[PDB]
């Protein structure tokens, strides 16, 4: 199926974001706890858990939907945290890699 195909390219691609060194900040919504004041100024938080729900409910439907969600992750991140953090710098690692696997995938909207 065309809309499988998708599916299962989409999950090998997020599955392998999420086996990544670098993928450890962004694997669940971000906690207050560590972050008392987040949830006030990022208005569209976005987590690698809240993604893998968005894929197993068929919410991709295009390409273009789940390069929305994981460049929101990257975009919060850098919103919130200073360039020479560690999370920015996983951010930065982690957005190379994923845009390889999205080109090794050949995926195209
Ligand atoms: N103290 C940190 C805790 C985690 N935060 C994040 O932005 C991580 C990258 C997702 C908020 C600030």
């Amino acid at each position: 199926r065309d809309p499988d195909q998708l599916y299962s390219t989409l999950k090998s691609i997020l599955q392998q974001v999420k086996s990544h060194q670098s993928a450890w900040p962004f694997m669940e919504p971000v906690k207050r706890t560590e972050a008392p004041g987040y949830y006030e100024v990022i208005r569209f938080p976005m987590d690698l858990k809240t993604m893998s729900e968005r894929l197993k409910n068929r919410y991709y439907v295009s390409k273009k939907l789940f390069m929305a969600d994981l460049q929101r992750v990257f975009t919060n991140c850098k919103e919130y945290n200073p360039p020479e953090s560690e999370y920015y710098k996983c951010a930065n690692i982690l957005e190379k890699f994923f845009f390889s696997k999205i080109k090794e995938a050949g995926l195209i909207d």
